[PDB]
């Protein structure tokens, strides 16, 4: 799944 973080997208 995608991770959301202060505006920004984290792929893992």
């Amino acid at each position: 799944s995608w991770t959301w973080e202060n505006g920004k997208w984290t792929w893992k």
